[PDB]
C-alpha cells in the first residue's frame, strides 16, 4: 500500500497527492476518483508515450475509488517558476515553449487535444524537461483520418480560445494552440492579459485594438510579441498553425541559457 504525504493541487476533474511506498520509499503523484469521464482519462493515459508528456504507470480500483499512478514531477510545475509581474528570463521561456510545441505536436499527431493547457498542467522534471500533464479533459479529435469538431466547452477561462465562447462547433488544434500562446505571455510577464477573450473584456478589447504599450505587452521584447501577435488571433482559421510557429523568427533566435 501507499502513504498520501501531501495533495499536489486538483485536476480539471479530481484530486493529485504525493503517495510514498509504504515498502520501497518510491515516491509517486496518484490520483484518486470517486465515470465514463475516468475510462476514457484512462485510456489516453495508455496511448501516451513522449519526452514532453508525462508518464503514466497504471490504475488500480476499489469500489467507490479508483487510483491513477504517474512520474512524480520532480521540479513540480511551470507556474511555480514564473514570478509574478515579471515572468522569467527570455531564453527559460523559450526552451519551455519549444518543448510545450514538441509535446502538443505529438498529441496532435495522434488525434489527442488537451483542452486545458495552463502552467498548472505543465511540470518539470530533475532536468527541467516539461511534461502535458493532467488528461481528464483531453478527448479525440481526429480518428481513422478524419477529423471532428469538438462542441463542448471546457478548459479555464483566461487559456480558452475566444471561438469556444461564441461558436457551436469549433477545430480542436486552434484551440491548444490558443492556450500555448497565452502559456507564452505568462512566462514573459508573469501575468495573464485577460479574464476572458470575450468582448465584455477590456482587457481583450485593448490588444484586437493592437494597444501594446499597455500590460503585459509593454514587458515583452518586440520579438516575442510578433509571436504572440500570429498567436492570439480571434478567427481560428487565421491563427497560426504549430507548423508556422516552428518558422517563427523568435521560436528560432538562439538565446543564452
Ligand atoms: C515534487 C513536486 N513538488 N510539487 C510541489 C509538485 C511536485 N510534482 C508533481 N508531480 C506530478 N506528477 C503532478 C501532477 C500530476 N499529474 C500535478 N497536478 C496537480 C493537479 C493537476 C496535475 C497536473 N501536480 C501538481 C504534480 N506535481
Ligand atoms: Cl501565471
Ligand atoms: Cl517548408
Amino acid at each position: 500500500d501507499w502513504d498520501l504525504v501531501q495533495t499536489l493541487g486538483e485536476g480539471a476533474y479530481g484530486e493529485v497527492q504525493l503517495a510514498v511506498n509504504r515498502v520501497t520509499e518510491e515516491a509517486v503523484a496518484v490520483k484518486i476518483v470517486d465515470p465514463e469521464n475516468i475510462k476514457k482519462e484512462i485510456c489516453i493515459l495508455k496511448m501516451l508515450n513522449h519526452e514532453n508528456v508525462i508518464k503514466f504507470y497504471g490504475h488500480r480500483r476499489e469500489g467507490n475509488i479508483q487510483y491513477l499512478f504517474m512520474e512524480l514531477a520532480s521540479g513540480g510545475s511551470l507556474f511555480d517558476r514564473i514570478e509574478p509581474d515579471i515572468g522569467m528570463p527570455e531564453p527559460d521561456a523559450q526552451r519551455f515553449f519549444h518543448q510545450l510545441m514538441a509535446g502538443v505536436v505529438y498529441l496532435h499527431g495522434i488525434g489527442i487535444t488537451h483542452r486545458d493547457i495552463k502552467p498548472h498542467n505543465l511540470l518539470l522534471d530533475e532536468r527541467d524537461n516539461l511534461k502535458i500533464a493532467d488528461y481528464s479533459l483531453a478527448t479525440v479529435f481526429r480518428y481513422n483520418n478524419r477529423e471532428r469538431l469538438l462542441n463542448k466547452m471546457c478548459g479555464t477561462l483566461p487559456y480558452v480560445a475566444p471561438e469556444l465562447l461564441k461558436r457551436r462547433e469549433f477545430h480542436a488544434e486552434p484551440v491548444d494552440v490558443w492556450s500555448c500562446g497565452i502559456v507564452l505571455t505568462a512566462m514573459l510577464a508573469g501575468e495573464l492579459p485577460w479574464d476572458q477573450p470575450s468582448d465584455s473584456c477590456q482587457e481583450y478589447s485593448d490588444w484586437k485594438e493592437k494597444k501594446t504599450y499597455l500590460n503585459p505587452w509593454k514587458k515583452i521584447d518586440s520579438a516575442p510579441l510578433a509571436l504572440l501577435h500570429k498567436i492570439l488571433v480571434e478567427n481560428p482559421s487565421a491563427r497560426i498553425t504549430i507548423p508556422d510557429i516552428k518558422k517563427d523568427r523568435w521560436y528560432n533566435k538562439p538565446l543564452k541559457k
